[PDB]
């Protein structure tokens, strides 16, 4: 309370240590708003892909959205306006609630590394290797064995970490045991950093020596011919680059599982309807049947043509988008919407075809990025738990900045989602369409 974190060795029991607070109250409300949508995203999604990738991933958002509603509290004791009592327990159990949270992400980033590993080495064993009953078991285990780990803290083992020198009392009262390091680094960071290590090295080799032909499904509704020369174009792009494409019309498919056999499917369609967004007449049929097509953990992506001085430019791109995304497909790429003659907009059609082949690894690259942002940004915190805990160096400022840029990492995955997948930002987009109906009504 007469110290402060970046105080620079001045002691004072005035400060109210704002720069330090703000730093804070501005990371408490990233992390919840955040990871808040995030999981309403979730709520408001019928229909997944990747059902259990998403579900280690709707754990990791709980464990970052219970940081930031757990950050109230130091928060609550820098602003000091009712600081509660007993600081020194208040500071034990905030080190150890925020220890057992990084670690339940720190596992949920190992097994969503397993199951893709799985997915990729044994595919035909991978349904029944991987079930809802194991997945239920798997998460119930991260956050007992998370509880686990840290729980030594309250039986006179030692701190586990820093998370608590925010808190006056744990700078002074607390010191970490190099035993309790040594315990907790091969029961967490050794063996967690380990698995994600070797699945991704192995998936990523995969990924190379793969020389697998992929085959993709175009289907087209067209009542002028436009959306059949942007079909036609991209098809042309897709079968450059190596795809075994099949452009089908709208009219001459029927929906029963349209999309099966398929690693890629673009759908196109030109918006039609006299003061209406009514889909071209030959893809209504496919559209009220796309639930047939086999749509879920479906890599898809869509394209249609227009004209802008219609009021919703390419509303079919929309319409069939939202069905999509609601029947679990993986939205690979927003969709092309070709304003008026498609043969003078051909670079754009090239150009997005082109982005659509690099489009399909996105799932596998936002996963191993939202685990390398992980293992940067809680790196120095471990390296610095790692050598205080032997006393090599012992800094308050350095304690801060490494605690709080491993706190930081919580607020980081919502703008992953937000900025890298196209389902998640359509998600998203309809999510702020509810709440002004709310706001209406
Ligand atoms: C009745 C009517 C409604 C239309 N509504 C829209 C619209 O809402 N949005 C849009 O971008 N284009 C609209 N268009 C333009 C068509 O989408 C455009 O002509 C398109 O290039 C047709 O492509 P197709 O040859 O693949 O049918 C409309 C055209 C007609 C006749």
């Amino acid at each position: 309370r007469h110290s402060c974190p970046l105080g620079f060795g001045h002691y004072s029991v005035v400060d109210v240590c704002i720069f330090e607070t703000v730093v804070i109250v501005l990371l408490t409300f990233l992390i919840i708003a955040g990871n808040l949508t995030v999981i309403f995203v979730f709520h408001c999604a019928p229909l997944l892909h990747h059902y259990t990738t998403s579900y280690f991933i709707q754990t990791m958002a709980y464990a970052d959205l219970f940081v930031g509603v757990s950050c109230l509290v130091p928060t609550l004791s820098l602003l000091h306006y009712s600081t509660g009592v007993h600081e020194s327990l208040t500071c034990q159990v905030f080190g150890y609630i925020i220890s057992v949270l990084k670690s339940v992400s720190m596992w949920c980033l190992a097994c969503i590394s397993v199951d893709r590993y799985l997915a990729i080495t044994k595919p035909l064993s991978y349904n029944q290797l991987v079930t809802p009953c194991r997945l239920r078991i798997c998460i119930i285990l991260i956050w007992i064995y998370s509880c686990l780990i840290f729980l030594p803290s309250f039986f006179g083992w030692g701190k586990p970490g820093y998370h608590g020198d925010i808190f006056e009392w744990c700078a002074t009262s607390w010191l970490t045991s190099a035993y309790f390091t040594g315990f907790i680094v091969c029961l967490l960071y050794a063996p967690a950093a380990f698995v994600v290590c070797f699945t991704y090295f192995h998936i990523f080799k995969i990924c190379r020596q793969h020389t697998k032909e992929a085959k993709a499904l175009i289907v087209y509704g067209s009542t002028t011919g436009n959306t059949e020369y942007t079909a036609e174009t991209i098809a042309r792009e897709l079968a450059d680059a190596g795809y075994e494409v099949d452009s089908r019309d709208a009219a001459s498919v029927e929906a029963g599982g349209l999309f099966e056999g398929f690693d890629l499917v673009l759908l196109g369609c030109s918006t039609w309807g006299d003061d209406s967004i009514e889909l071209q007449d030959d893809f209504i049929p496919l559209f009220d049947s796309l639930e047939e097509t086999g749509a879920q953990g479906r890599k898809v992506a869509c394209f249609g043509c227009g004209d802008s001085s219609w009021e919703y430019f390419c509303g079919a791109v929309d319409a069939i988008e939202e069905k999509l995304k609601n029947l679990g497909a993986e939205i690979v790429q927003d969709g092309l919407r070709i304003d008026g003659d498609p043969r003078a907009a051909r670079d754009d059609i090239v150009g997005w075809a082109h982005d659509v082949r690099g489009a399909i690894r996105r799932y596998l690259m936002v996963l191993f990025r939202i685990t390398s942002v992980f293992y940067m940004l809680q790196l120095p915190y471990i390296i610095y738990f790692l050598l205080e805990s032997s006393r090599v160096l012992d800094n308050p400022t350095l304690s801060f900045l490494t605690t709080w840029l491993a706190i930081s990492n919580s607020f980081c995955n919502p703008v992953i989602y937000a900025l890298s997948d196209s389902t998640f930002r359509l998600g998203l987009r309809r999510l702020s369409e509810t709440m002004c109906t709310s706001c209406m009504c």
